[PDB]
């Protein structure tokens, strides 16, 4: 077949019930994740090809970057709670991987302040039990699929994208292959 298990995707032997339709995991410490965001715009290109009626979910993971890794998972919970993902994603990536100016929870906070989220509002969210449970949700989703690597994308709790199985001579062609695979898996 054109799309084959073990080629563009793998199938989870232990499927995950109730999982989000399109679920992406990333880390601000993750170099392919940086590429996926700034150079490839994977999430965006996937969304443009998904059917009417599907929501996309993106969660941060703990297993990279130790203490700062966890802080970032909490900050991403804050970003989801306040709905400011599209404002902090790039400066967090660049602060961690490019300028390396993010070294503490305070430095993460600075990114949000510079993005126009008020201090009061950030700190209130940071310490909120709504953010606690959003952190809990990120960890649980990752735990359910035994996640040891990012970037990762899962479709309907049953299929995992396999970007290693797609051509990388052309960045554009890779992105469309990725997105088309998501669509196909989606319709499966």
């Amino acid at each position: 077949a054109q799309y084959e298990d073990g080629k563009q995707y793998t199938t989870l032997e232990k499927p995950v019930a109730g999982a989000p339709q399109v679920l992406e995991f990333f880390s601000f410490f993750c170099p392919h994740c940086y590429q996926f965001e700034e150079v490839l715009h994977i999430s965006d290109n996937v969304k443009k090809k998904l059917p009417e009626g599907v929501k996309m979910t993106k969660y941060h993971v703990n297993f990279m970057g130790g203490d700062l890794g966890k802080d970032l998972t909490q900050a991403w919970a804050v970003a989801m709670a306040l709905g400011v993902e599209d404002k902090v994603t790039v400066p967090l990536f660049e602060g961690v991987q490019k300028t390396q100016t993010i070294r503490s929870a305070s430095d993460i906070r600075d990114v949000f302040i510079n993005a126009g989220i008020k201090g009061e509002e950030y700190d209130a969210a940071w310490n909120s039990f709504v953010v606690k449970s959003l952190v809990a949700q990120q960890e649980k989703a990752a735990a359910d699929v035994q996640l040891r690597g990012v970037p990762a994308m899962f479709v309907n709790g049953k299929y995992q994208l396999n970007p290693q199985g797609m051509d990388t001579s052309n960045m554009d062609v890779f992105v469309q292959q990725y997105a088309d695979t998501v669509k196909y898996l989606s319709e499966k």
